[PDB]
């Protein structure tokens, strides 16, 4: 029932898709009659590492848009020292609720959302970009595609952290959290999501004698990924480029 502005160009309001940290995100229809997501970010009480780190995300969300597809397309922006507007693609859901709302995952979209995931990761790092905090609220479900929504530059659930981020991070780190999220989408629970307690989570996921469970299922490719993964080492863990080259994403 709304209405904003961004760069001359009328938006009306269809209804907001989430909140945040002086951040709200809209589904918007623009004068052409076309869907498109508002995230509007107030500036009046942000700081200059604040600024800096939102400057950060918009820049590589802009240089990344022609690199790969399986990042958020980004059609226009508006900028001042009060807000920000991004006017980005609409996704149908992200990947943590429609994972919440689906009681079974199909092995054939199970595996299309993680070469989608794996493209993804694949095109920030080939920029010198490691994420760090992927969980599935990064990912967009858009047309059947998965798309990445945030680089982590700008839900702190530590289900998908790596023991490299808790031991106080380098490219490997996202591959223990790509595990973890390959792991849920699997298994139907993270690795470590059966301990209620979050200091023994945290002891659990370092320590190497805490055994992760991982039951044979009748993709036996699927096990050896999720068991190359979340290998506690860094040094010990498959690459992103290793991943694109295994069975389970290349044999049909
Ligand atoms: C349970 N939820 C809230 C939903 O069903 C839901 C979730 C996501 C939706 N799509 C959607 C969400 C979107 C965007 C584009 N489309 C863009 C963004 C975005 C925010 N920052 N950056 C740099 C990109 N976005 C977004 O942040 O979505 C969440 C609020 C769900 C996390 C829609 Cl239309 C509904």
């Amino acid at each position: 029932f709304q209405s904003m502005s961004v760069k001359g160009r009328i938006y009306s309001i269809l209804k907001q898709i989430g909140s945040g940290g002086s951040s709200k995100v809209f589904q918007v229809l623009n004068e052409k009659k076309q869907i498109y997501a508002i995230k509007y970010v107030n500036l009046e009480e942000a700081d200059n590492q604040t600024l800096d780190s939102y400057r950060n995300e918009i820049a590589y969300l802009n240089k990344l848009q022609q690199h790969s597809d399986k990042i958020i397309r980004l059609y226009d922006y508006e900028i001042t020292d009060q807000y920000i507007y991004m006017v980005m693609e609409c996704g149908n859901i992200d990947l943590n609720s429609w994972l919440k709302k689906k009681k079974s995952i199909d092995p054939w979209e199970r595996k299309s959302y993680w070469k989608n995931m794996l493209e993804a990761v694949h095109t920030i790092h080939q920029h010198g970009i490691v994420h760090s905090d992927l969980k599935p609220a990064n990912f967009l479900i858009v047309d059947g595609m998965l798309k990445l929504i945030d680089f982590g530059i700008a839900v702190g659930t530590v289900n998908y952290m790596p023991p490299e981020a808790i031991k106080d991070i380098s490219p490997k780190s996202d591959v223990w959290s790509l595990g973890c999220i390959l792991y849920y989408m699997t298994y139907g629970k993270t690795p470590f999501q059966q301990i209620i307690n979050q200091i023994s989570k945290l002891h659990a996921i370092i320590d190497p004698n805490h055994e992760i469970e991982f039951p044979d299922i009748p993709e036996k490719d699927l096990q050896d990924v999720l068991k190359c993964c979340l290998k506690r080492d860094p040094k010990q863990r498959i690459s992103i480029p290793e991943l694109l080259a295994h069975p389970y994403v290349q044999i049909q």
